[PDB]
Order: C-alpha cells, then sequence, then structure tokens
C-alpha cells in the first residue's frame, strides 16, 4: 500500500499491441475513422489496464495508446501543430484527455489508482515556437498565462476524479552535459513556471515528475530543493548515488528507475546494492523504484513489472 508514488510505480506508457498498431494505420490509411479509431484503443487500453493489475501495480495508465505530449499540447487555446506553434494567448477549456481520464478512471475501478501522464508546463516554452506578439515582446506574459492554462488544466483533471497525475518533463536533461543557448536561466524560468502551474494543487491529488533523460548534477539544486513536487520519477544506469539529493522534505518521495525498460538486462543484487545507496542519502522510507523510463515484446514487458512488484515487495514493508 502506499498514498503518492508507490513502491513498486511505472513511469506509464506501456508498448502498442498490434490491434492499436493495425488500427493507427488504418486510420492515416483512411479505412478507418478517427471517431471510429476510439473504439479499438478503448479495447486496447481495457486489455492493459487489466495487466497492469494482474502485474500487482496499483497505478494504471492508459499506456498512452492514444498518444500525451504535443496532442496535450496542441490541444491548449492559441497553440497548433505544423512541433507546436504558439500564435494566440495560451489557455484551457475544453480539453479532449478530459474524457479520455474519465474512461480509463472507469476502467481502473476503486481498488486502483488511475495515474494521467501529461507533458511539463516547461516543455511547450522549450519546443514551442513563440509567434504570438505580446508573448514575443514579454516573457513574464508568456510564462504567467502558460501556468494559469495549467492551473486550469490541472483543476479539470482533479475534477474529473484524477489523484494521480505525473508531468513528462525531458527538458532539464539537456541542460545537463555538452553545451551554450541560455545556461543558468532556464532552471529558474522553469522552476517558477512549474511551481506556478501546480500552485493550487489539490491537497488529495498528488503530482510527481518524470525527469527524462535522471537527476543530474546541475538540475538537481532546484528540482529537489526549489520544485514543490510530491514525488519525481528518476532514470538510472546499470553503471554510476550521486549526493545531489539536496532532498530535505520529508515528504518528497523520489522513485528510483533502476529496471531497465529498453533492453533485459538483470541482476537482483545490484538493484539492492544501489537502492540500499540511496538509502543512505535519503532515508527509504521515502523512496520507489520502477522501470527507467516508459516501455514505449509484450512478454518481456510484464515481466518486468511483476520483477519491480516483487522486488518493491520484499524491499518495501517493515
Amino acid at each position: 500500500n502506499q498514498v503518492a508514488p508507490f513502491y513498486a510505480d511505472h513511469v506509464g506508457s506501456i508498448l502498442r499491441t498490434k490491434g492499436i498498431k493495425d488500427a493507427r494505420e488504418k486510420f492515416q490509411s483512411g479505412e478507418i475513422t478517427a471517431l471510429e479509431l476510439r473504439k479499438i484503443e478503448n479495447t486496447e487500453i481495457k486489455y492493459i489496464v487489466e495487466k497492469q493489475k494482474e502485474v500487482g501495480l496499483k497505478s494504471i495508465t492508459d499506456g498512452e495508446f492514444r498518444r500525451w505530449h504535443f496532442d496535450f499540447l496542441e490541444n491548449l487555446d492559441g497553440v497548433e501543430g505544423y512541433s507546436v506553434k504558439i500564435t494566440g494567448p495560451i489557455d484551457f477549456t475544453t480539453h479532449p484527455f478530459i474524457e479520455d481520464f474519465i474512461f480509463l478512471k472507469e476502467a481502473v475501478g476503486d481498488n486502483h489508482v488511475a495515474k494521467q501522464t501529461i507533458p511539463s508546463p516547461a516543455m511547450l516554452h522549450y519546443r514551442g515556437d513563440i509567434e504570438y506578439q505580446p508573448y514575443l515582446d514579454d516573457a513574464e506574459k508568456f510564462a504567467n498565462d502558460l501556468a494559469t492554462a495549467y492551473q486550469k488544466a490541472i483543476q479539470a483533471f482533479y475534477d474529473a476524479g484524477c489523484r494521480y497525475l505525473q508531468l513528462d518533463d525531458t527538458s532539464w536533461s539537456y541542460l545537463c552535459s555538452d553545451e551554450g543557448f541560455d545556461p543558468e536561466t532556464l532552471q529558474e524560468t522553469y522552476k517558477n513556471l512549474i511551481n506556478e502551474a501546480i500552485k493550487h494543487k489539490p491537497a488529495d491529488m498528488v503530482i510527481t515528475m518524470h525527469i527524462c533523460r535522471g537527476g543530474y548534477g546541475p538540475v538537481a539544486e532546484t528540482l529537489f530543493g526549489k520544485l514543490n513536487i510530491d514525488g519525481f520519477f528518476l532514470e538510472y544506469d546499470n553503471e554510476r548515488f550521486a549526493p545531489l539529493k539536496y532532498v530535505t522534505r520529508p515528504d518528497l518521495k523520489i522513485v528510483l528507475g533502476l529496471i531497465t525498460s529498453k533492453t533485459g538486462e538483470e541482476d537482483e543484487a545490484a538493484i539492492k546494492a544501489r537502492i540500499e545507496e540511496a538509502s543512505e542519502i535519503v532515508p527509504l522510507s521515502q523512496l520507489r523504484l520502477s522501470p527507467q523510463c516508459g516501455f514505449a515484446t509484450e512478454e518481456e514487458q510484464w515481466d518486468k513489472l511483476r520483477y519491480v512488484v516483487r522486488l518493491a515487495n520484499d524491499i518495501w514493508g517493515e
């Protein structure tokens, strides 16, 4: 048991089955209609919903089967794909992700928690080409609206019954090495953007953040010390526990993605040691396990999940 991210949790995306694979093809082909492709998706999602439950998972997603990033953004007023172009004032009114959640929530039940993933608001700032004149003249203006667009977004998800929302942010990984563009400045615009975006976060709602590559050393100060997020899904390799754990908050749980979700190799004693090492820097009481990223062979997939469930079980629970 648990509340926020569970000892055995997962990023969210799941491998596309052949049903969803075949369908998405006939659609762009012209054989099936948008209003028709949804049904299959509904069947497929339902199939993966049960599987996450049969492996032991407590948090269940829709495996991002309907395809959770630029689709979410391009559905915000003032934004439209063509990357995403910001051509008007950012806003939220009626997003398609609301019914997709209601659907998921339906299939999950009351004995499990529905997890919803959307990109981080800072994902629009970067991968988005600002075209609007005002935002182009005043950056603060852009950040403000985008944050309200998110306050309203989150509220709409909450109202829909979401109690576990995750922000996928792959922007921090960029300013982690190599390189420059805007060093030592983005972490600020972003940290303030994120906190503002989730400023009006209900007490019973959990908002985790997936930092895709991974809590590097640089973006580790403002991330675990300044960011007002509940949990963090950090991914690690087999060969490296980085004292960057500036996490002083006894409620800031950080999920450790020690399970390879791409290859297949994998020692058990290594993971236990690795976690153990982490437990030294930050109490085991507030650490979680999961595979490194979201899955995206099927058999192998769920097997690694039951592996997460087994490990977290014999590790957590004292």
